[PDB]
Parts: C-alpha cells; structure tokens; sequence
C-alpha cells in the first residue's frame, strides 16, 4: 500500500504534480516495460518504411497508414476502460472492507467472559486465538504474501496461530474443501461450553459474542467468494483486445509519412510521436490500473499489507483479552467536572480552526412580524 | 467459474496478455460461431460483388458501399452496451451475494441445541438439512445445471436432500405455487419444539437460530426474484438490435472495393479486413459478457458452480452439527502466553513484506515549540 | 412480467438474436405508433420537397437540410439517455427490492404463537392477515391492476382480506390521510395482547415478531414513497425534449438530397433512411424503457404482477400458520446417518457439472525448502 | 411535490410527450426569466451588427461569429453536467430517505407502554411527543417552509408541538450549537423512567423502543449533515461557469451573417436560432434539474412537502398510541376459516391480470428417460 | 465547510450564477496561482514567437502549433476526469458517514446507567469521555487540524480528554501500532463493572450500550481505512499527467499565428484566448475538486470542520450523562390531549404550503358499475 494521504491534505499549488516524482507504486514502474517494447516495435516500423521499402512499396504503405487512421477511435476504448476500471476499483475497495479486524469481538471477549484466574485467561485467550486463526487461515488462502509466510499448517503451528492439538484436529475433520470456517464452529462451541460453565454470566452476552464471530465469518466468506470468483475473463479479454488492438493499429497508423508528399496532418514530420506516447501513458496507465487492483493481495505496491494486519490483530487481540481484562485505569472526577459547557483549549497553530457552531440553514431568514402572525 | 486470481496477483510485463491464450471461458469460445457466419457472409458478399455483378451493379454497389461506410458510426453501440452490460454484472455480483451459505446457522446450530445423544444428533441433522433443503429447493427452481441433478422431489429423496416423511408432506401441503419457503416454516416449528423440550437452553439462543435462518430466506427469495424479474426484454432487444445492425452494416461498408476506381480510402485491397474483424470481436466480445453474465445459473464456463456449493454445504454443515459439536481441541496455553507483544516469524520468501505499522496521516506533521502551546 | 432466464441460461449462438422474435413486452410494441407518425412525417417532407416546392425553394430547402445535418450530434442525446435510464431502472429494482413478502414474519407466526385449539388458530390467522391486510392496503394505494381488482374497501370486505369489524374500525379512525399504516399497530396490539394471554411465551419471540414486521412497514412506507416522489419532472421533460427535438431535426436534416447537385453525404438516394430509422429504433426505444419502467405497478407486459403476489402471499401465509403450525415431518435418521463424507449422485445429464473443490488462489505457489524456513 | 406516477403508469403512445403540458414544476417555469434573458441578449447583438456596425466592423465581427462557433464544441457541458447532476439526484433520494416517520416507533409505543388509564396516556403521549418535537426541531433547522411556519421555539409552544415546561428545560440546557438532539435523550429517559415504574413490563420491549428511537435519532443526524454539508462549491462553480460560457459564447458564435457573404452555415438567414433555442432548453433544463434538487426543503415545486409530513406524523402518532392502544377489532374467523386454498375473486376491470404462478426458469426442461439416472 | 444550503433553497433566477462572486472554498482561490502560471508561460511563448524568432524559425513553430492544435483532442481527459472525480466524491461522502457522533451512545448512557449520586455521575462521564477518547484518538490521527491541536498525548491531558492515570495506562499498554482502539476496551471492561455493581439494571441493558459502542468503533476503523488506503496512487497520476499534458500542449496548439500567414482557423487574432482560458478553469477546476476532497481532512475551506464536531461531542454528550439524565420536562396534557384530529396552525408566511394528503396514484382511476363486480 502506497499512502500519499499526507501529501495530498490540502489542495495546495500543484498538489497532484509533486506526486508524479514518486517511483513506488507509480505508472513509469507499472509501464516502462510496455513502453520500451512498443518503442522498440515504432522505431523498427519507422525505419523498415524509410530504409527498406522501395518507392511503390513506400506509397502502399502510406496508404495503409492514412486507412488505419480512420479505425483509431478514442470514444469506444474510453468508454469500456472507464467501466471495467470501476468495476476493478469497487470491488478492490469492496474486498478491503471484507477484511477482518478482531476489534469489536475482543472487546466483547474481554468483557463478557469473567475470571481473572488461569482458567479465565486460558478461555479469552482461546476464544480470541479462534478468531485469529479464521482470519489467517482464509488470508493464507487468498493473500500471496500471507501464503509465502505460511506455505502449511506446520508453519502456522511453529508460528504460534494454532496449537499443534488444533492441528490434529483439523487434520480429523479434514474434507475436500477449504477448512477456514472450522475456527467460527469451535468458536462457537467453546463460547457455549463457558455458557454452561458460568464463564459467561448471561445467555444475551453468549448472542452478542456469536453475532460479532458471525459478522467476521461473513467478512472470510466475501475474501473468499472474491478470491474465487473473478471478474469474468471474457470483459478481461475484451478491454485487454480494445487497448492493445487500438496500439497495434497506431504502430502503422501514427507513423509519420514523408513530409515532401503532403498528405493531410503528415506535413510535419516529428521523430517522436508525442501524442501518441500520451496516449499510450494515459490508456496503458488506466489499464495498469485494474491490473493491479483486480487482486489486491499479490504482491504489488498498491496491493494490501496482510501481513502487518495478521501481525497487528494478533498482537492487539491477545493484549485486549488478557492484560487489558478489568485493568482499568483509575476513574476520578474529569477537568470539567463543575464545568457545565466545557471548552477544551486550541494551539497557536490550531488556533484558526475554531469556527461558530452551524445552526441550520433556516437560522438567517429574516421575516416581518405580519409574516410570523399564526393564522386560525 | 473459471478462475484467473492466482496469474493476476501481480501486475507483471503484459499480465493481461497473457489471460489472452485461454480457451476456456473466453471470447473466442463465445463467439467463434457468431464469427464464422460473419466471415463466410462478408466473403459471400465479396465474390458476388467481384464476380457476379455487371458494371452499373457494381457502380451501385460501390454506392451503397461508400454510403453505408460514412453513416455507420450512427449506431451508438458503445453508450448502449456499456450501460447494459454495466447492469448486467450488478445484477451478476447481486446474484452471487445471495447465494446461500449455512455456515453462521450451522456455527449456531452445532453450539445452541444440546445433546451428544441420537435425539440430539437427529435434532441437529435435521435443522441443519431442512436448511440445506430450502437451498437446494430455490437452487434446482432457479439453475439449469442443480435442475438436470434433481429434475424431481423423487431425485432430492434419492440424492437424500429430502426424507421420504417429508416429501410426503411436501405433496400434502401442495400449492400452485413453488414450495421452497416450506423447509423455512418447518426449521421454525422444530427449533420451538427444540426450545420446548429443553434441547435450547434459552429463548435468545431460539431468536439467534431463527435470524440466521431468515437471513438465508432472505437470501433465497432474491434468488427467486432474480429467476423472475428478468432485465427488461426490450433493453436487450435494443443492445441486441445495436450490435447486430453494426454488424449487418459492417457486410457492406466494409468491402474493399475496385483499386481502379480510385475511391478515397479503398485504394487498397487487402482481402482481410483485419480492424472489421479485431471491432467485431471487441463489441460482440462486450455483448458477450452481457450473454453470459444475464443468467449466471446456466453451464457456462463462467457460471457459477452450483452443484459444487450444493455439496458442499451439505458436507460442511452435517460435519459441522455432527462430529464437531462440543468436540474442542484440547485447550493449553499457547507459545505467547506470557509474551506480552507477540511476534510470529516471517520465513525467507516473506521476509521482505515485514513493514512497520501505519500510525496515521498526521504522524510526520512537525511543529515549532510556539506552535504546540495552548492559548488561552 | 415477461420472464425469459430460461431462454438465455447458456451463451448460445445468437442467444440475444433469438429474442427478437418476441412481440410481448417488446420495443416493436412500445415504438410501432411513434415509429409510424415519425415516418409519415418524413415522407410527407420528402414528396413536399419533391413535387411542391420550385427550383428556389428547392434550393433553400437543401441548405436548411445542409444546415440542420451540423445539429444532430448523438454525444448529448446519449448521455442524458444513458444517466436518465441509468437513474429508472435504479428506482425499478429498488422498488421490486420494497414488494413485502411475509415469509419470515409467517414463520415466526407459525412458531411463537402457540395453541393447537380455536384461539391460537384465530390469533395466528389474524396476525398474519393483518399483515397481508397492510400490504394489500398499500399495494391498492400504488398499483393500478390492484386497485381495478380492489377498487373500494367493500371490495377487499368481499374478498375476505378484511373483516366488517376491521372495516368498521377503519371507519372509525378515518384520518384525511392513506389508512395503510393502520394494520401494524393492530399487529403490535394484538401481538402484546397474546403475549401477555400466554399465547407468545416468552418477550424475545414478542421482539422478533415485531421486528419483522416493522421491517414489512417499511417496505410499505417505501413503496408508498416512490408512488409519492415521482422522478423530478423537470428530469423527464428535459430527456423528452433532447430525443424528440433530435428527431424532429432529422425529419429535415436526414432527407435525401437530389443527387444531381452531388452534396457532400447525398450522393445515394436510398428512399429509406436506414441510419436514421436504426437511430430512430435505438434513441426512441431507450427512452420507451424509462416510460415503461418509471410506473412500474401499471398495466405493462414488463411491469410486476402484483395480483399474482397479493395472491400468493395470503395461500401462503394462511397455509403456513393455520395448518403448518406444529405439524412436522417424522424426524428419522437421514440418509448420511453414519456416512462422515456425503456424496449426492449427479445424473448422467448433470455428471459434468462434478467440480473438485477450490481450494484458494495460494494453493499452486511453489517455494523452495531454503525459501520456506522460518528466520529469526 | 409534482406527482405525475398516475399519468405514467402504462407506456402509452407518447407517454412522455404529454408531461410536456404540465406548467407547475416544469422547465418552463424554471428557466423563463433566463431564456428571455438569453434572447433579449441575442436579438440586441443581432441590431448592433445589422444598423450600428460599418462595413469593417461588420467584418470584424464576422470573423468573431465564425471563431466562436468553431470553439463553442470545445466546452464538454454534457459530461459535467450528467456527473453533477447524478451526485445531486443522489443525494436528493438519499436526503428523503432520511425524512424520519414516527410510525414503527409509534406501533412500539402503541403495544408495550401499558395503562388504559390518565397516567398510561399521558406517558405514551409524551414519548411519541418528544418523537415528533426531534424531528420538527431538525426540519425547522434544514427546511426553509417549516422554519417560515415555526419562525421561533415560542411558534413551536403555540402550535403544541412543546409544551411550556420543555420550552423552559430547552432554554435551561441551552448550549451554542442546534439542540435538535434534547428530546431524544429525553425519549431515552422517560422511557428508562416508565420501565422503572412498571408501564414497560420487560427490559427487552425497552431495548426495541430505544432501537426505534436511535434509528429516527439517526436519520435526522443525517438531514442535518447534508444542510451543513453542501456539494463542494468548487464543482458547483465549475458546471455553472461550464453552463454559462457555453451560452454567453453562443450569443455571438449563433449570429445569423450577411447571406450575401455566403459564409459556410450564414448562407441562409433563419431570424430565430431554433437549434440554439433547442440547446439552451435542454443543457440549462439539465442544470435547472440540479438547482432545483440541490436543497430538496426549499420551496421549489418539485421540493418535499415538509409541512404536510410534520401534520400527518403529529395527527398519525398520537392516534395510534392514544386511541389505537388495546383497540382492536372483534377477533372473528375469516372468510377462508375452513378453505385450505383461499382465491380471492377478481373483478371485471382485473380479470386478465389473473396469472398462473411462476414456479422457477428450470421448470420447462425436458430431459430423457436416460439422462435422469443417477449414476454411481 | 461552505455551507451555501440556504442561497440554493429554491431554483431562483441564476441561483448558481450569484455562487460565481464567492472567494472563500472558490474555484478562483483553488486555481488562481496555477492560472498565473499558465499566463506567465502562454505570454512567454508569444513573445518568443512574435519577436525574437526567425522567419524560418517562425514558419516551422507555426507548423508544430498546427500540429498541436489538431491533435490535442487525442487526449481522453474528460473521460478519465468523470470517472476519478465520482471515485473521489463517492470516497468523500463516505469519509463523512464514518464520522462518529456519540449521540445515540449518549442517549444509552443517559438512560441505563443509574444513579445521581457522585458514583452515578462518574461512572456515566467515565464512560462517554471513553467514547470521545476513541472518537479524538483516531481524528489526530487522521486530521491535520486536529492533529496541530493535540500535537501529543500531554496536550490531550492538558485539553481535558485524558486524565493523567489513562495517559498511564496508555504508556503502559504502549504497542508499536495506533492506540486509538484502546478506550473501546476501556469502555467495555467498565460497563461489564457498571452491570455486575448494579448500576446497569438488566445484560440486556449492557448489550445495547455495546452495540452503540461497537458502531462507533466500526466508525472510527472505515476513518483509519481511508487514511490509510489511499486512492491508488497509479489512477491520481493517470489523470494529473491527462491534464497537464492537455494544458502544455495548449501552451504552444493555441497561440494566435501571424494573420497574414491566413491559416485555416487563424485569420482572427485575439492576444487574450478567452476558450483556452475557459477550458483551463473547467478541467484544472475539476481536477481541483478532486485535489481538494483526496483528503477531506486537511485545512481546505471545504474540508470537514473536525475540531468543532470534538468540541460540540464533548459539551453535548457530557451534558447529556450529567445534567439531562433523569432531569425531565414536567408531564402534562398537551394542547390536543381531546383533539382527535389535530392542526397545528399556519403562520401568514407559511399558509401557501398547506396540503392535502398524497392517497396514491390509483385514487382518481375511475371505473364503471359493471367493471367493478367481482366475478365468480
Ligand atoms: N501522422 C502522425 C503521427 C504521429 C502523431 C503523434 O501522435 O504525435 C501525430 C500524427
Ligand atoms: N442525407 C442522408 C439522409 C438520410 C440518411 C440515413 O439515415 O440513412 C443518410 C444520409
Ligand atoms: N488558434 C486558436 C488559438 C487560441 C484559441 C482560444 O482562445 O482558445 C482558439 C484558437
Ligand atoms: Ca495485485
Ligand atoms: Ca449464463
Ligand atoms: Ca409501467
Ligand atoms: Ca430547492
Ligand atoms: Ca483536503
Ligand atoms: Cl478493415
Ligand atoms: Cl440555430
């Protein structure tokens, strides 16, 4: 994940322009490759038409390249960009939201299920543990990078996400499906088992804790359905077919001819087709765009930091459910406490940002006293 | 479904090139037919032109030719197609969001209802296979390929989908009506006898069985939904009626006429019109995607497996709420648990996608000393 | 509704063509009218300027033809086509989405409400009718088939899906506003009523029974809103005057010219405007689908059989909590009883539908044994 | 409010042409003033070149007129304004999406606050009081005609929307931001208060009333953000600048020329700029669409009827949970007691809507004998 | 935030045109410095090329301006600047949502929480500081202006949001990640002692406090997604090398030749190029817009005012735990309490927006006697 949030805060004197200095997660890094080959491809065009061709064979080609400037339509292959690229962002967004944080659940956890013995901290600890390992397990599955850190369950028993008992179990009720949704089950039956052994003191905060474990399924089903379900390959073929055909054509038709003959926009004879590579930048880009958003847990610039999220979530759960259990700092009357409209301070730097409260956009009607009068 | 996930993880040198050498689920297989008509028409009309047309015919075809090619950009194929097939893959995505799953039921199911005797066994299985029944009901109404699994209740009975009880119940209860919601009222009926009879601790447990239930009824009424209100049959009329016109217009316009008469722009005679042929598989490519996504239950390569989900719900949810109730890993402590902050190892392909935590947008902001002092 | 999933399951050849042999709920249906008056107008024009006019005025005319062909830009008409129809077609799911169906709130009817005698049978039945009763009560407010059947409130007296007390009662309330909202607060009474007579055992089933139909009154309210909140008027003037002046200008614009005066783009006199009629066929038929969709509770092939509905809900409904309640099928042992792996058989026309399961977009990445070591 | 959903239930012929004679709410009675404006403007430049101009300047302005013409394409109105306009439609669904309606909250109320007696009443009253006071104290906040009928908090005492003893606590918590939030906290309070007292029997009926009341707390919070949060005014400006150049440049670049010059399109002399006119309708109705919808409680035609939905919410809540409590109509059997399929008749006017059930796209597959075998 | 709601309540005469004389968050203020720019440059190039160049260095920059200016429209830029412009405005809009505001919290703390002694008060104020320490962690977090008013956890202290014993804890809890999750533990663990000391009546009570906690915490993690998750760096340089591509080839493609040269479309020499200007504050004001809502919590004039909404939770939610709990208004019969049917009455200003009621589109379908019998 490339994060410009900083830069870009304010809408400054070009704002946007400074961020085409950047190499990481850029378009140069994302199209150089393509550039230089369709490049390579122009040149050797160009200089096959002025070096090898003979004189007929020259004017046949001038006229195969004013043709192909008639198949060169800009409003077609924008159109079918535009869509599939909305269609990659919003489900590349879609899929960030879909994954799971413990956050809410480990609240719950912490909360609800009471002891302050060995026992007590064994059960949150378990209990949230379940939870993360359901999350690494589906992340494993979809995310290159969690993969490459966990290539098999021997590797997340050594790092420490699954007890090797939870291992030989998992290998018990092994099917031929993916076995992420084995965690919620036990989840599930270890939250009932402190139901009935009084962990929990109540049946209202055993539905609380199952409805957050449920919602973090919901989240690993949608990773997963993501995963699984591609954009559909024939849209893919297609918007890759309009770009690359569009640069095809333009390799003979945005060739420029011999200036002496003054066919129609070929009486200035420029070495670079400047337009041209603009072209290419702007619509590569676009393409480059959902190349690397279609999935965003490869190993792209732009593509999700799984990793630092399994290692945050573990870190975080097991610090709420076990340390930070009915460890509360001590509760004493606040500053404001006599103070009936309290008014926290502003810096010198923060001092400009202090602004009256809105009261509606009715506040500043003004109206006669004829005009207020209620009528019977 | 064909799936490409794992070869677009990364935005590698010409990623989206390579989906281009697929056969399955791809343009070419979609649309080879359509092309071979296309290609034998636009030769049929070739030759009758070369070599069956007297010279006043062929002055009237070159006419006809020319006028058809300066008035084909008329036809606003793009702008239909792309708002079309835009609806289309919502409705797709839609679709597939409202396939459904029994995993937070059967999580549900496996904890709430108590026993590990046959009574509770059977109690299990069955709220469990009554929702698993309701699925395959919809499925087999609204998915060709679930249809030509089950194309009776007798097959369900067979397949062990349905008790033989309950098919006869299902013909006492008959309506003129599809009968999926029926397992949905019996789920209901069993989860208070359940409830009733002890076997459900808790009328909260009873409430949180039965949202998850009607969650999947939700779910399987859109799919109904989806079956019977089809996309409005005159928008397809209209985008079918716009690229086929395009292309009936392509017939004429795009033939290469006489070098010798010397008309603007047919002064070569190239035989294949290569650009015709790379714009009708773009825009009948695009229409395509729209063909295949309407009905995403058909046996297209991109449909969705059905049969499969279907499986393994059964599998998953059985095991779920039979061999895995109450049967918990042995519960220790874990190798963090007297780490106060965790640190799961990376191996050596992962090591480089080890970062450091985002602490947010305003973390760099550096102020002078004056600039951080309150005001009073 | 014209219903045609079946018929484009599969991406046959030419699936979309076969559709346009269809003459329900179809464009040549819609347009047929519009289409004759605009050709009648465009031959009118064509012999005026043909036989009527002299050689002046002739000449006068073709450049008011030269002049108009300037005007007729498509890039407008499409793009407030396309986000009009965009915003229609919104609204017409989103109001399909707010139809209520009382498939939850009967099978919570059919399992709380307990009482196999007379009194638990009346109160399920009036419980579920009540809501039948709202949704008819605002469905004969916003569909125009519904309220030809149910014209009157004698009339839905006479179909039985309201008493002559609760006709009375409504009498009694009369307000000078829609009574629809009236049945829910009966339910809410009658509900509490039941409750505390026994009826309902517990408060939490009391909260799911009034949870779901809450969420009924405000799909009811919904639908009422987009009766009451027509697409802004001044929107569906503005995108009525962008197509019909299009066409008016074409009715001059688009004449053939004499070819005798070889005007650039008049060379061929086809009598037919083939370009112009398609445009015709394409603008027209966009616009016909937001004229057809924008009510969609009308009289129109497409528009939603709600009597059908309205129907089906009250069989249903009563069925499910009168004669459903406590009456299940023998709970036996299943056909998987003792099988750890269930294996449905697929039919010889379904075998190929047999898929191995996914197992995640991870699963075919190789690593070396020196790349997966753990380091510290 | 226009409501025209009546008018265009059925695509009739010409459905869309007869809304062109509506005057209230209209595009005429929006941009009259500007399109007289707009000729006034015209007709005076076309004076000052015909009698005021001389030769030279005449030609100088000739000049002028064909440079315009040519650049007035240059301006892309077209997909600005579809843009715009689709944020602005947006938001203004949204905006009455959040139009609070005290009706399930009122249904709640209705049901659990027990007590036929002064005290009962009096408590129930007061809770959907404080319901309706919330949501006329924020529409009097954002809606311009309820603030014109409640200029002042003494207004809202007047008409009995508060009571005396609220208007006191109101000035007693005064805090220098909108106080649309008290009577919420006062509902939570009351409600807290009745529970106590024994008026709500269980806890859990407390909690449903409370979830009622946050939702509606929710919606208005959200009718409070979009008056305070305008479209940014940067892109305002940027479609009215778009909008107006176009249309400034068009008062010379439409310039009907000398005929004599023959200028290419100034051949012919037409007094009225009937295509100029055509644009201007459509590209200033488009953004008149916009201005109209851009604050949705102004006093616009097409604007909410604020006014109404605050009389009809004060006369419906307070009917239902006064004269509707414990009030139901005789419990009585049916019309289809003892009818295991009830049919309600159709009238004359209905009869054709009479449908046979849709049972799902898969129900007419027909398969052979041999492809329904299940298989080993 | 310019909020400019109440100049557009209604479609006045150029209710979008007075919004041009506005300086603050104005198209002007965003654009002027890069316009001066722009100036500067086109000015420099004009004089370069009017004097201080050669005649044949004169004929061939006439040649490259023909060429620019005939292949500027090359350029997609309004295709890809709709397209990001949505994306950004979609993400702003939702940035806003996740905003949170502690009232339904505070109405929760208000009710359940029990107790008016010195007990009741801290434990209510503890825990909705709780709930404004989350909210003011995260803001800092994400928000510049916030951020430069608590540039450190001391200057929380120093402000009030933090007493010194949490500052404590904090340290202690000191994790290498954002702390901003940590009050929601705090708030959790302290409503879990609040209902075990008696103080929360009910679990049910508990559950519901959760609840609203838990949103907010959902809230304040969409806040942190968004800072972090930047807009794919690749797409924001896509469109910013779109437009500065466009407005450098203008630099050189719109300079007014030499008018006796008589070039095709420069005959007319004007030094000001009032269409290059006009499309420069279109599309650098469109791209402006995005440049100022990438991050809506910068210290933009249309950035979200996020100090106010810290100051007005605090005030507001501290009051409302601490001086509006069990403080209620005095409950009396109101001004209708034997009005079946009230009207609040009209002001003389307000009497035009008197209404009838809405009944339904099908309120005025007329039938006859013999369509409106039913038939058997
Ligand atoms: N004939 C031409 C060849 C190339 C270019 C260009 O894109 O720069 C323009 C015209
Ligand atoms: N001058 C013309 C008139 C009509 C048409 C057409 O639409 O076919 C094309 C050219
Ligand atoms: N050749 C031209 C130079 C500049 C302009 C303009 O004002 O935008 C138009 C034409
Ligand atoms: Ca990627
Ligand atoms: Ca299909
Ligand atoms: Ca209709
Ligand atoms: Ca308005
Ligand atoms: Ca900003
Ligand atoms: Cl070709
Ligand atoms: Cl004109």
């Amino acid at each position: 994940t490339i994060t410009y949030t900083s830069q870009v805060a304010n809408a400054r004197l070009g704002s946007f322009s400074r961020l085409l200095l950047c190499w990481r997660g850029s378009i140069y890094k994302l199209l150089y490759g393509e550039f230089l080959i369709f490049l390579l491809c122009y040149y050797i065009i160009r200089f096959i038409y002025r070096l090898a061709l003979t004189e007929e064979q020259q004017l046949m080609f001038e006229k195969l390249t004013l043709y192909c400037d008639s198949y060169i339509q800009l409003i077609p292959i924008s159109f079918v960009l535009g869509f599939y690229v909305t269609l990659v962002v919003t489900r590349w967004w879609n899929q960030y939201e879909n994954l799971p944080w413990p956050d809410r659940l480990m609240s719950l956890v912490s909360g609800f299920v009471e002891g302050k013995d060995e026992q007590g901290r064994l059960l949150r600890r378990t209990l949230i543990r379940y939870a993360n390992l359901g999350n690494v397990l589906i992340l494993r599955s979809v995310s290159t990078a969690v993969y490459k850190r966990f290539p098999s369950a021997q590797h997340l028993v050594q790092a420490g996400f699954m007890t090797p008992a939870e291992h030989k179990q998992l290998e018990k009720l092994s099917l031929p499906h993916n076995m992420f949704w084995v965690p919620w089950v036990w989840f599930a039956n270890l939250s009932m088992k402190a139901w009935l052994g009084g962990r929990i003191r109540d049946p209202i905060l055993l539905q609380s804790l199952l409805n957050e474990m449920n919602t973090l399924r919901t989240q690993c089903g949608h990773l997963y359905a993501y995963d699984w379900i591609s954009i559909p390959l024939v849209y893919t073929q297609v918007v890759t077919v309009a770009v690359y055909s569009f640069f095809l054509t333009c390799l003979v038709g945005r060739q420029f001819l011999n200036p002496a003959k003054a066919y129609p926009g070929h009486e200035l004879d420029l070495v670079v087709p400047v337009f041209t590579f603009l072209q290419f930048f702007f619509y590569v880009g676009w393409l480059k765009v959902a190349e690397q958003l279609i999935n965003p847990f490869g190993e792209d610039d732009d593509d999700f930091e799984t990793n630092w999220i399994v290692d945050r979530n573990l870190q975080v759960s097991l610090l709420a459910v076990d340390e930070m259990h009915q460890d509360l700092p001590r509760m004493e009357p606040d500053m404001y406490w006599n103070k009936p409209e309290p008014q926290p301070p502003y810096t010198a730097a923060s001092a400009q940002f202090r602004r009256a409260s809105f009261m509606g956009s009715t506040f500043n009607i003004s109206l006669n006293k004829e005009e207020m009068e209620f009528q019977p």
